[PDB]
């Protein structure tokens, strides 16, 4: 859904691509870029931590998923939604979702399937924005995300 979707995709795509390669995208963001930059910095901090602390569970999940190609990415929606929509809603779960997205993006890079990353990012965004739309809006979106993880300074 429009601006929230566009911003969300921009953030999630840049994070996954950045994580898969070692490259930081210089191209401009768009309509709320300052916030998106802060969200991206926040992701570098918190998302990387989530990947280290959960590497075993993540490895298990990647293993069960058996992702080899773009069709495998395109068929993830139902598991993704099933795991994500269960339980409580908080920013930590959104971080887990995106962070596993990065874990997968690195795997895709490893097996020379870089082209799958952008569809992956799209799928995650679709899931996030459809399942949590009203909550995300109530939390002031990515502004709420940056504030939630703001490190007192
Ligand atoms: O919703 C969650 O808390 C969750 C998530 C986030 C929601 C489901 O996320 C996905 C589920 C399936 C495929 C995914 C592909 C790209 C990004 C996220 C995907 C999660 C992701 C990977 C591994 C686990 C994940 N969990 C549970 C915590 C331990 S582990 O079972």
């Amino acid at each position: 859904g429009d601006e929230l979707y566009r911003q969300s995709l921009e953030i999630i795509s840049r994070y996954l691509r950045e994580q898969a390669t070692g490259a930081k995208d210089t191209k401009p963001m768009g309509r709320s870029g300052a916030t998106s930059r802060k969200a991206l910095e926040t992701l570098r901090r918190v998302g990387d931590g989530v990947q280290r602390n959960h590497e075993t569970a993540f490895q298990g999940m990647l293993r069960k998923l058996d992702i080899k190609n773009e069709d495998d990415v395109k068929s993830l929606s139902r598991v993704m939604i099933h795991v994500f929509s269960d339980g409580v809603t908080n920013w930590g779960r959104i971080v887990t979702l995106i962070s596993f997205g990065a874990f997968v993006a690195k795997h895709l890079k490893t097996i020379n399937q870089e082209s799958c990353i952008e569809p992956l990012a799209e799928s995650i965004t679709d899931v996030l924005v459809r399942t949590k739309r009203d909550w995300l809006v109530k939390q002031r979106g990515w502004d709420g995300f940056v504030e939630f993880f703001h490190v007192e300074d």
